[PDB]
């Protein structure tokens, strides 16, 4: 399950595969999207869910994911512009409330957050954790 | 500063250089250690502080850092065994209270933490942040 959610993850790399594998083992319905079919070898033997090969910077790829049914969308490619494209479409075309994007450039965080997209910026996250260990929290 | 601390950072890569540059701009005394002299090109023009070339898996390198004077030691190489060596020496040979290590393998976190070493494990940190965005926290 009654708690099962519909989750779309773009990017089946190091980050995306980790989240996909965990989401699947938690009982969610998971769609994982990558431009490179070989990326899917990171999904483990237990992964239940569906794969989609396509370039997520193309609207037609976004249409093939059933994103209007999604509870959450994760924009986890290695390109900030692509993740912005995915996340803006998720929010506004497909009306997804919970959208999380990876953002490498800290200066790009603001434009995502002003559009209601939650951000994971590795540099910021590491600095925040160091600060907690020095100054408290 | 009167607030200036003595900070030793091992590994001048992507993570270490970011912390070194920020520490220096905050007014701290910073020693940065790397086996590869070319790594120091990541330090910015404003960086004040000292560099040490050496293999941090060798005790003689650890002796050249004045670690018994350190307020904090950051074990930020790309090798978990090396970071354990550095951190254990920092804690117990050089009596540093505040020691932070990067740990890639989540299964290795426990042995660091049982020895009073704070850990930054990228995979764990990313999963924790995703969880906060879904479940709150
Ligand atoms: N335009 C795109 N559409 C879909 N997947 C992409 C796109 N650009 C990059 N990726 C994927 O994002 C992933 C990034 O991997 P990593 O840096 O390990 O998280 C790789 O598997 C890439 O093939
Ligand atoms: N045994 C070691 N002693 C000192 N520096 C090291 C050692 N092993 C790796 N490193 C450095 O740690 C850094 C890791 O870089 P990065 O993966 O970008 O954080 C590099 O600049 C390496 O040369
Ligand atoms: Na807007
Ligand atoms: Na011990």
């Amino acid at each position: 399950k009654q708690k099962s959610k519909y989750i779309v993850i773009f990017g089946c790399g190091r980050l995306g595969s980790l989240i996909a594998n965990l989401a699947s083992s938690s009982g969610h319905s998971v769609v994982v999207v990558d431009k490179n079919e070989y990326a899917f070898h990171r999904l483990n033997s237990e992964f239940s869910g569906f794969t989609v090969v396509g370039d997520a910077a193309e609207f037609e790829t976004l249409k093939e994911c059933g994103m209007e049914k999604a509870d959450m969308v994760f924009a986890f490619t290695n390109d900030d512009s692509t993740n912005f494209f995915i996340s803006m479409n998720a929010r506004y075309m497909f009306n997804v409330e919970n959208v999380i994007a990876r953002v490498y450039d800290p200066e790009k965080i603001k434009i995502f957050e002003e559009n209601g997209i939650k951000t994971i910026c590795p540099a910021v996250l590491m600095i925040e954790k160091v600060k907690e260990f020095i100054i408290g929290s």
